[PDB]
């Protein structure tokens, strides 16, 4: 699952060049090319010289339910706007 | 980075199956399942989510790695 970046394209190893924590971002080499990327969904601590798969994805954060609900009829509103 | 370019949508926990590890939300009315293992925090059906978007990485082997590059730079020779 790992090796797709997206369902038609094998992820390319990528050498991990720098790392900067403190402003979550990580500058990876994929065949010679520079790409400095949020590190917000790395699955480990990474260090300079690792090898890394990258694939765009996801993760699930809980939100306040009220929070939510208060907030969905904004969203709706902009659907039937847009739409 | 990219998940500056749209809103997450706050969408609910519909069903939860511990068995398969896995959840169903519903973002306005459209159904998905997902891995329960891309929880940030424990959810609970009835909760709402909100996603983020990016980048996943995955650290693989270096030998493994630097062995592989050679058969993706073959590739790129030959289409590219």
């Amino acid at each position: 699952e790992n090796l797709y970046f997206q369902g038609m394209c094998l992820s390319i190893p990528s050498q991990v060049v720098a790392v900067d924590n403190e402003r979550q971002s990580v500058t990876v080499d994929t065949l010679g090319v520079r790409r400095d990327v949020s590190s917000h969904l790395m699955t480990e601590p990474l260090a300079i010289g690792d090898y890394v798969l990258i694939h765009i994805g996801f993760v699930m954060n809980k939100i306040d339910r009220n929070d939510a609900l208060q907030s969905l009829e904004l969203y709706q509103e902009i659907v039937s706007k847009l739409e």
